[PDB]
């Protein structure tokens, strides 16, 4: 047997992998241990990670609070404890480049809740977490992609919690962050990723509602321009690129009930892109139910899974 490459489902309710292709389901973890607030990561390497949540530290007096941090364990599908984060930050992005794992930006989870321009580095060798170089602007709710040992920085709320049209990105080789061509649409908690080469980006926040809109990115010319708009506009879209084919995930939409309410409600759907005819095409209503899930494409060997 070869793995498989499938959509991995992470939440508080457990792991599903999801092939789109054969509409197969597999249960990949019954474990608790994602927090409901999280992000993740999978590395070039198929090593996935997770932080988030929050707990009372053993250790420090000054700074009560830490973070989670696990990473998967393919052997028998629990997630491994890690060194904490030292740092209860929310509405932070994961990445990874060389041999570290980073935590950027976001806002502190207590009083005052100030934004962040900090980076937290997590060392894969050595096991430690520390500060890395500061970002160029305090920033939340922003995507962090990883590609090419650069780690970019999309979008997300700045100082004054306005959405911003932003993206920068950090050589950790050069200790340089430096600014990229801006979006069109300022956004903040929206769906992005690494499609053939190119970043693609869609839906989110604005300052005064949502946006279905979309865009593409040309990291060789360093240039955006417009993409299929996705149907609805949302909050806290997943963009996965799974063996050539991009899908669109989840995050919150509106309800029009049946007397007229306006209702935010979560979703765990699935759409695919349609490259011959640039379109977006329904998959499936409901992957599984979870609050708050993140998603990835992750290689998996389906003959341990459990089939759903």
């Amino acid at each position: 047997m070869f793995l498989q490459d499938l959509i991995f489902m992470i939440s508080e309710e457990g792991a599903v992998a999801y092939d789109p292709a054969a509409n197969e389901c597999y249960c990949a973890s019954l474990s608790s241990q994602v927090p409901k607030n999280h992000v993740s990561l999978v590395t070039k390497e198929n090593q996935v990670f997770v932080a988030g949540g929050l707990f009372y530290n053993e250790d420090n007096k000054e700074d009560p609070m830490s973070a989670y941090f696990l990473q998967f364990d393919h052997l028998d599908s629990e997630w491994l404890g890690m060194p904490p984060l030292p740092s209860p930050r929310c509405l932070f992005g994961l990445g990874e480049a060389l041999n570290s794992i980073y935590v950027v930006g976001g806002r502190e989870i207590k009083d005052g809740e100030r934004c962040l321009d900090s980076v937290m580095c997590y060392d894969r060798l050595s096991f430690k977490w520390g500060e890395s170089d500061p970002l160029p602007y305090v920033v939340y709710g922003h995507t962090v992609l990883s590609h090419m040992d650069l780690v970019y920085v999309i979008g997300g709320k700045g100082s004054d919690r306005k959405c911003l049209n932003k993206m920068c990105v950090y050589d950790p080789k050069k200790f340089e962050w430096k600014e990229l061509a801006p979006m069109q649409t300022a956004r903040s908690l929206f769906g992005a990723t690494v499609h053939d080469g190119r970043i693609i980006v869609a839906a989110g926040v604005t300052d005064t509602g949502l946006t279905s809109s979309a865009e593409v990115y040309s990291i060789t010319d360093n240039k955006w321009a417009p993409f299929e708009a996705f149907p609805q506009e949302r909050s806290s879209l997943s963009l996965v690129s799974l063996v050539g084919t991009l899908y669109a995930i989840g995050g919150f939409a509106t309800l029009e009930t049946e007397s007229g309410e306006l209702v935010p409600t979560e979703l765990n759907d699935i759409w695919r892109y349609n490259e011959e005819e640039k379109k977006w095409e329904g998959v499936l209503r409901e992957i599984a139910y979870a609050a708050g899930a993140t998603f990835l494409p992750v290689r998996l060997n389906v003959l341990r899974l459990t089939k759903m």
